[PDB]
């Protein structure tokens, strides 16, 4: 038994990082095949980021102002687009230790393992949720961009996120691989504004039925509620609304552990109202959201 | 900036993991060199479980008698040994992904990464703290048995532990990399209790340094103590009684801060006695013990 925060192994994408260089701006950036793909405000300088013309700044750089290493070995670049926020470089080599991957745009509220990066060799692992603002809680310093978030699925590695920036209020963003932020951000040097954040319903429901496999206990009444009495009090307590979509795909965890999605609910209300009074749940002292429930089976499964 | 709980990249231990078959049992093994190291109650049956005589049992298998696989290559065994609580297998072939490594002996309240696998094949990694009582609040299932926990300096992989079992609280129990156990623990189907679990008291105290780094700096007070009298409280909440060593230790924190340890300490008291009144602490409501001064640094520089 056991309940931790817990990343996918980091070894594939280990294997994917270098360092990409434009000028004296230095960041990390993705090997798969004969491609790196890394942040395109690589090519800027301090003066540029207040409002870069990326077209045109990109048009007065060629192929050898970018300095691609590999480890010792750096990496003769031959070719170079821009894909939205993203930065292309076509290599001489192919990457011998490029996995099956997929490039995939995940939702609000879904998890994936970040591998923090510096000058393209890996510092940490760590996991991370897909704020409903878009943004995530993080661990960047500078020098972190380039660094990508991911999913592996056996043996395929989904990369969802690159970093990118971080937002005044501590939070962090980031595009797809694709070059598509997600969220109202873009790659300026201004001050940019998060929505308003709220809690993720389904994956507080999915910790607590954790919580039960584990042996966690106090919490459970023998009450009951419906959907709409129970989002009367989501409303107050800044909880998303809970859908049949969301108790379906509880689904799995409501029958292994035999208590009924709306039982939970009615749990999850007495927990919001009254607090814990003292005690903890898998030794936390507030609602944890950033597990979804396929984390849940998978972690206790 | 930002303060997650971080694991070190797992890939070079990911390239050790093996397979180990010994009957019916199935667990996993540490590949270095031409040596495979692994539990040795492998070689038990659930009836031996119950109070194993291991050289007995040890006596009655021959090298074929353990099969090993790293990935789909079959290792053919040519050696076997027993050191403490750790079986020894001389293999065939040496594995050509071991990293420079050590066998390192962790204090209690020092962290490390744990590499969960089942059948070989890693799980998940997440970061962990050896508690005062010798044991880790982790995430096993059947089969996780020879999973290891490590730290990375530079290239250099530091083994300190191996999975062997899970108590009746919930907390989980191993050995270094030459078998001894940590804590009063065996290897035999016993239900068995470890002493009483305190706070590390230098390891909040990083903490709070931590926390003051990423903006929270409500806690801090306008008040001073002495060792002796912050102890005194410390005595009260089961925390250990921290020394002028632990205060040195701390320094390149108070010094990156400019907040004297003792300063930290008034808080830490303050804190303890009067509790946070709703208020958190790098998104947290209790005070974190699983973070080393040298965690702290790491992440944060
Ligand atoms: C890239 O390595 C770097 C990562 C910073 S972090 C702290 O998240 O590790 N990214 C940046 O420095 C980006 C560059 C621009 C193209 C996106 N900028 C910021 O992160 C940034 C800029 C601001 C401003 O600008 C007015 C104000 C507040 C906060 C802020 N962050
Ligand atoms: C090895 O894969 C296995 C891991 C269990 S876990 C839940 O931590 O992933 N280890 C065991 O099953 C060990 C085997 C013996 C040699 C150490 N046993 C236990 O972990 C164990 C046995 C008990 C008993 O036995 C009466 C009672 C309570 C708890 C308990 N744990």
């Amino acid at each position: 038994s056991g309940f931790r925060k817990m990343a996918f192994p980091s070894g594939k994408v280990e294997g994917c990082m270098v360092q990409v260089t434009c000028g004296t701006t230095t960041l990390n950036g993705l090997w798969l095949d004969d491609v790196v793909y890394c942040p395109r405000h690589v090519i800027c300088t301090s003066e540029d980021m207040l409002n870069p013309n990326y077209e045109d700044l990109l048009i007065r750089k060629s192929n050898h102002n970018f300095l691609v290493q590999a480890g010792n070995v750096q990496l003769r670049v031959i070719g170079h687009s821009m894909q939205n926020c993203v930065l292309k470089l076509k290599v001489d080599t192919a990457n011998p230790k490029t996995p099956k991957y997929k490039f995939v745009r995940i939702q609000p509220g879904q998890t994936f393992s970040v591998l923090a990066c510096y000058n393209g060799s890996p510092s940490g692992v760590y996991q991370c949720a897909m704020r409903p603002n878009f943004t995530i809680k993080g661990s960047f310093l500078n020098g972190s961009c380039g660094s990508v978030g991911f999913n592996i699925d056996y043996d395929c590695v989904s990369f969802c996120y690159m970093h990118h920036m971080e937002l005044p209020t501590g939070v962090h963003a980031g595009t797809d691989l694709e070059g598509n932020f997600y969220g109202p951000f873009v790659d300026r040097q201004t001050a940019q504004a998060a929505g308003t954040d709220t809690t993720i319903t389904v994956n507080v429901l999915a910790w607590l039925y954790a919580a039960v496999i584990n042996g966690d206990r106090w919490f459970l009444n023998r009450f009951t509620t419906t959907l709409n009495d129970f989002n009367l009090v989501a409303m107050k307590y800044n909880y998303e609304p809970l859908t049949q979509d969301h108790v379906d795909i509880l689904g799995p965890l409501s029958a292994q552990t035999g208590i009924a999605v709306l039982d939970m609910c009615a749990s999850l209300k007495e927990l919001l109202q009254n607090g814990m009074n003292g005690r903890t749940i898998l030794g936390s002292a507030l609602l944890e959201d950033e597990f979804t429930p396929f984390d849940v089976v998978r972690q206790c499964s």
